[PDB]
């Protein structure tokens, strides 16, 4: 069991996506760089610095916050057949909360 | 309303208010490239985006409720409920409207 | 008791002062791409757009009243009451045109 | 009456002067790229560009009756009595030519 | 034995990934520089100025650490058959630790 | 006669490079101006204003220093049919001195 | 040499420390796209370039003598007495290799 650590304002997130079936039986994943996603953050960087050397900008994510996503720019990581993200925060669009 | 949509930075959640226009022969052709504006409501709307240094969010100038009119250009369309949303950035919306 | 267009940030909404481009036939030629630069009567203008410190809004230089001129480009086209209207940066505006 | 122009920020309005371009068949071509530069008279400035703080307008450094050379690009043809005029950026101007 | 050092929000990384083989025995190598990878950092930058240009911004590497980088943008050194990349601090997405 | 005084950070550079025949007698000039060349700086502006609004930035070339320079991005002026170019103090590259 | 040149800004002029390479025919092929970085030795280097404020110089991170990794791309090559030189940004330079 590894741990990543997002550097900046970058940060890891689950996919907790799932290919579309077709009728056929065909499985066409999900090649979709456009098509965003819904997933879990994982991991989040420190957050990036300012134009000096002062303070961090804080996320505005958190462990276990469920997301949607570009996966546009973002970097797939696979660990344990499981289907990662590392992005950057602004790529995330919305948290979806119950 | 179990889920709750909260979009991030500068952007906003709208609700499109519009219906599938018909051809004369009865057929419906909606508009993939999302180039045209529209109006539609505010739905849930970002904190803001954090000023050069980072110790303030410049407010943003839209509300829920407000009606404004908007480019679909660069947005996210989001579904709930056969219902159609869209995610952009508050700099995509031109202005708002009021009765 | 009636739609009243509010410009968020530094755009205003223009109105039409000219008529499409029109030939020796008869037939009407509109331009579609907008890249003629037009003359028009500022309807509504927006706040401004902030400055840095998210303190003050840098006022536009044009009034409701005001004619323009102003570049089509990037602008969006609305029509309400069968009025052709303009929403569009204050950047866009060229020069105020006064008697 | 004879109505004025007033550019907006840092915009001015020049006054165009074209030598003869008579090729030897008495055919005059004109530029249409308008990537050719030109020589003018700055005949209205506008007020100048506000500063990122918002406390001051940056004075432009031309003014009536200067001379200048000019880069057409960006420009906008405005033809008031038969003459010739274009409405550009400050920045498009190269250099002010004095006697 | 040259040292190499990075300037600015630049890093030496030393990849350390290995040619796959296909089953026929052939070796494909990844020149596009669009797939990330894994690597050690090796040396690193002194940081970029700030603003105000008196301090400059440490990065959130050392040497040491196992990151996850893309190779694009990235220029490619070897020595003593040894593959090396200088890459932007932005390039790193995450820090790997065991 | 007249003198030109160059806005902002441009300055007005005098060419000195002077055409080269081929072996046929035929001269081929630089419509392209992918070139850079070498002239000597005639008038320069005040310089750009600082993004506050009170003062220029002083330029680093003087009047009667010799720079090499690129002319993408100039204008050509010629008076007295002297060649000349305007060109932003961006495009001078160095300055040569004996 | 006597005439030495003397780089702007943050620009610096490197001594091109590549060679060639001959085919096994013996015709020798060199670079062309640029894209290939060099080694080379820093001959000259700029003051460097000026702050915002305008009040200081950021110093560069190169000296003379110091062999360096570079990028040529937008580089500027200049010959004299049959060496090669360049004339780069101190943005292009990779790292200093040193012994
Ligand atoms: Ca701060």
């Amino acid at each position: 069991k590894v741990n990543i650590k997002p550097l900046e304002d970058k940060i890891l997130v689950q996919a907790n996506e799932a290919e579309t079936t077709t009728a056929s039986g065909l499985v066409i994943p999900d090649t979709a760089k456009e098509k965003p996603q819904e997933g879990t953050v994982v991991a989040v960087g420190p957050g990036r610095w300012d134009e000096d050397g002062e303070k961090r900008i804080p996320l505005d994510v958190a462990e276990g916050d469920t997301v949607i996503y570009s996966k546009y720019g973002g970097t797939e990581i696979k660990y344990n057949g499981e289907e990662y993200l590392i992005l950057s925060a602004r790529d995330v669009l919305a948290v979806v909360s119950k």
